[PDB]
């Protein structure tokens, strides 16, 4: 055996060019260059936290690549996978529409070279005279184009490669951010292709150097940019079951699908084609012919539905499904979950993130711990609570700090200290039964308060029932009691219900919040304790998964209810318990993914926009980096438990005021059917909280002191 032996042995990236049905290694210093007339095979191996190796097999098809060449690359992807015991995730990437995972492997971006093995061009390779058109802001792509002014336009940047002189040219209508990412490609040509020997010359229209003007002739009038992502065709997806010939059978009309719909004896197609990707899921018991023919059937299904030929397709084995595939299902939970160190798959873009458990004594020094637990600090800073009464904020009685009523909406101005510096957080808590005028009034006043405090404070819109972990910790040691629906104003206190049911649950911080729920048995949960104040006896129901903090919260919540507790463990409930709840019922028993939520729902950064009301979101691939936050964009950092809205200083005011709704739109369209009470957190550039910056390793506190572009072209360019 040849190159197969030197494969997934160590963590890293391996690229081969399929050359005459042979896997020829691409020189590593050229990783990122791809000939449009050829096909490549790419293996990314990632080390899991337990030391095991996880494989991602990609094969890449250029625009001018033959059919017998894509087949060759496909055969290798198949036979490489079963050499790795059929546990790899396979990807078919087409030029210009590659998967985010594939795009993450390449920092400096991609280069699409004219030529191929048929044209008689190798990779190894002096005298150079080529031209690249650099289009891209988050996925910088450099396409080789004819060496002519006709190839140009004033919207993008261009690189005139003259061997020992690289000439970067940028149009007048080109944005400063695009110019920045273009210098990366130019620098990459200098350092990787010429080994740092050549000189990179930067210019814009009107300042063309004589060398460039000698090659292209005098500059004529140039046009403008064609300006190229995900829209609202994200929500709907369908699941199919394959037979062989090739026929499919609809098994699930709408997502979220039932995880049990996947049977291990067959293979299934998750159709997300209107969003540009489809999945193939191999059951472990599926026929060997069926498994090896996954890409076979996937391409057929593409044509039988009239999807674009360039549709992303990925192939998953049972047990190694990616988290996006799992999110298409209603509460996907694995047959290991709690036991182990990870899950089905570890997203490469967070594979190098050190996992920091919680310890409040040193929260104030670790941005990473702050981000991984949604904990800006310990919750012990100065704060003000206001209840919204009509059109004004009313100070809440300090004795009742920690109790919130479902018929009110509150504003919580909190002072946080982390590291050496401070910040402020404005929490906007809107009750479920709060009247619409006052809920809307709470939002108006929340924004007004932010401007009073200089526009610097963080804004967080919370909805009753789904409160961030940090919010629970603001009240010292007492729990955050949330009532189903009453008022706290002076002439309006309602009457307590006959029998009430409280779900007391703790965060990673040990703070707890008892949530008053419906008085039904189906509302119970094995991981938390519960409090049932019936007029007869007050029950303290403690689940098998409940710990000290939940008992302490449930106990001390029964304190404020002036009722003696009746300790009752799960499974051994007295008679009166079930009948007070309306009888026995099926509740949730499966444990939660406490520290493995990151593995299940890794944080993703997005760029949101709405040009003509059309909501456009584009995922930025790879490791989360401060460099990826453009000053003229409104970005989205989705941590599952929360959706941050990073607002760039130089973005348009329209997009700035729409920060709340753009996030609300992204959550609404999420194919995972994400809860709409999910807290949204608006954050200003240069005033980001620790729970945000801790996700970005290598965060320069004074990164924006010098303009990013003014630094790059002054650095090594």
């Amino acid at each position: 055996h040849p190159e197969f032996l030197k494969a997934g042995k160590e963590p890293g990236l391996q690229i081969w060019r399929v050359e005459k049905f042979d896997l020829v290694p691409v020189p590593t210093n050229l990783y990122g260059d791809f000939f449009t007339g050829d096909a490549y095979v790419i293996l990314k191996t990632v080390q899991l936290r337990n030391g095991n190796l996880q494989y991602d097999l990609h094969y890449w098809l250029g625009n001018e690549c033959s059919q017998d060449e894509s087949g060759a690359a496909a055969i290798f992807t198949v036979q490489l996978d079963d050499y790795l015991n059929g546990r790899a995730v396979q990807h078919r990437e087409v030029q210009g529409f590659e998967s985010a995972t594939f795009l993450g492997y390449f920092k400096s971006g991609l280069k699409y070279k004219k030529g191929g093995v048929a044209s008689g061009f190798k990779h190894v390779v002096v005298v150079v005279q080529r031209l690249f058109q650099v289009k891209g802001r988050r996925v910088v792509r450099a396409t080789e184009v004819p060496v002519s002014w006709e190839s140009f336009n004033n919207g993008d940047c261009f690189i005139l490669d003259l061997g020992n002189n690289i000439h970067q040219w940028c149009g007048s209508n080109s944005n400063r951010y695009e110019r920045l990412k273009a210098t990366q490609v130019s620098k990459g040509i200098r350092d990787n292709e010429r080994s740092g020997r050549a000189r990179v010359h930067v210019s814009e229209e009107g300042t063309e150097p004589e060398a460039m003007l000698q090659v292209l002739g005098p500059k004529p009038a140039l046009p403008a940019g064609t300006e190229d992502e995900d829209a609202a065709n994200r929500k709907l997806a369908k699941l199919y079951k394959v037979s062989n010939t090739m026929s499919v059978s609809l098994v699930a009309d709408e997502n979220p699908f039932a995880q049990g719909a996947l049977k291990s004896e067959d293979c299934f197609i998750l159709d997300h084609g209107k969003d540009g990707k489809i999945f193939v899921w191999k059951g472990k018991q599926a026929n060997t012919e069926e498994r090896k023919a996954a890409l076979k059937t996937a391409s057929d299904f593409i044509t039988k539905m009239d999807y674009p030929k360039q549709t992303q397709v990925s192939v998953l084995p049972e047990g190694g499904e990616t988290p996006l595939f799992k999110q298409f299902f209603k509460n996907w939970r694995d047959p290991d979950q709690t036991d182990g160190l990870g899950l089905s798959y570890l997203s490469s873009h967070i594979a190098n993130v050190e996992r920091v458990p919680f310890d409040a004594a040193t929260l104030h020094t670790s941005t990473a711990m702050a981000a991984q637990h949604g904990m800006d600090d310990d919750g012990t800073g100065q704060k003000q609570i206001w209840r919204i009464e009509g059109s004004n904020k009313v100070p809440v009685d300090p004795a009742t700090y920690g109790q919130f009523y479902g018929g009110d909406s509150y504003i919580i101005l909190y002072n946080y200290r982390h590291g050496g510096r401070q910040g402020q957080i404005i929490y906007n808590w809107q009750g479920a039964q709060s009247t619409q005028d006052e809920v809307a009034a709470s939002a108006i006043l929340t924004a007004q308060l932010d401007e009073e405090l200089g526009g610097t404070p963080v804004q967080s819109r919370v909805v009753q029932g789904k409160e961030p972990a940090h919010l629970m910790s603001l009240f010292g040691g007492k729990p955050m009691i949330i009532y189903k629906g009453g008022t706290s104003r002076e002439g309006g206190q309602t009457a307590p219900a006959s029998t009430r049911l409280f779900q007391v649950r703790a965060n990673s911080a040990g703070a707890t919040r008892p949530v008053e729920v419906l008085p039904k048995a189906g509302a119970l949960n094995s991981n938390d304790a519960f409090v049932l104040k019936t007029p007869s006896a007050a029950y303290l129901w403690v689940g098998t998964g409940a710990s000290e903090a939940e008992k302490t919260g449930a106990q001390e919540l029964l304190r404020v209810l002036r009722a003696q507790p009746v300790q009752v463990a799960e499974g051994s409930e007295p008679d009166g318990f079930w009948e007070a709840l309306g009888g026995k019922a099926a509740y949730r028993t499966s444990p939660r993914l406490k520290d493995k939520k990151m593995d299940a729902h890794p944080p993703r950064l997005f760029a949101c926009s709405n040009k003509i009301g059309r909501f456009v979101i584009e995922e930025v691939p790879g490791e989360l980096m401060q460099e990826d936050l453009a000053t003229d964009d409104v970005m989205l950092l989705d941590t599952w438990d929360q959706v941050f809205v990073w607002v760039g200083k130089d973005s348009q005011e329209e997009e700035k005021t729409e920060a709340l709704t753009s996030a609300k739109r992204y959550i609404e369209t999420d194919p995972a059917n994400r809860d709409r009470r999910t807290p949204i957190t608006v954050v200003k550039q240069g005033f980001e909280p620790p729970s945000f910056v801790g996700w970005f390793l290598g965060w320069d506190d004074d990164y924006w002191s010098v303009d990013p572009l003014d630094r790059a072209m002054a650095e090594l360019a």
